[PDB]
């Protein structure tokens, strides 16, 4: 457990530092497994169905957005810090306001799995990638248990 916990800040230590780019990965690897996902995403599937050159810059910043709410709140936990904040406005605004599934949520935690596995070949083996399996199922459920209030 400890060390998967360490597996897991180190990872996110070196996603942190190309966040732009694995960001953008992630979104358009979701974005391109599942259509569906990229129908609930309305400035995304617009910029996507015009073609708009912007998508790129759009697709790093936002990107960048997600894996830092994901980095952040890894952070917190396996260091015995308060998370607790971030989950519960993370799944409010997505529960309410964005109105996403929580079945959508985890096709953007499939997606970086599988980007990291391309993008981290020799670095992101059996035990990495079990590590952080483990914290993506953690907080998905910590956001579907907030969802259910
Ligand atoms: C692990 C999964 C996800 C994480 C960690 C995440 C994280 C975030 C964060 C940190 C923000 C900015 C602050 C906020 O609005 O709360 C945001 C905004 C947003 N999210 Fe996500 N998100 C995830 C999944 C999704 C998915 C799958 C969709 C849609 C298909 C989505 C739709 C949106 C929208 C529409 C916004 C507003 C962006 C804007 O107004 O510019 N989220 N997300």
């Amino acid at each position: 457990s400890e060390e998967k916990a360490a597996l897991v800040l180190a990872l996110f230590d070196r996603v942190e530092a190309d966040r732009e780019e694995i960001g953008a990965a992630v979104l358009r690897r979701t974005f391109e497994e599942h259509p569906e996902t990229l129908k609930k995403f309305p400035r995304f599937l617009e910029l996507y169905k015009k073609g708009s050159p912007e998508l790129d810059a759009l697709l790093k910043e936002h990107g960048k957005t997600v894996l830092d709410a994901l980095i952040e709140i890894a952070r917190l936990r396996y260091s015995g810090e308060d998370y607790r904040s971030l989950i519960k406005e993370l799944a409010k605004s997505h529960k309410e306001e964005h109105k996403i599934p929580i079945e959508d949520l985890r096709h953007i935690a499939e997606a970086l799995l599988a980007v990291l596995a391309e993008r981290f070949p020799d670095e992101f083996g059996p035990e990495a990638r079990a590590a952080l399996t483990d914290f993506l199922d953690w907080f998905i459920a910590e956001i579907e248990e907030e969802y259910k209030k």
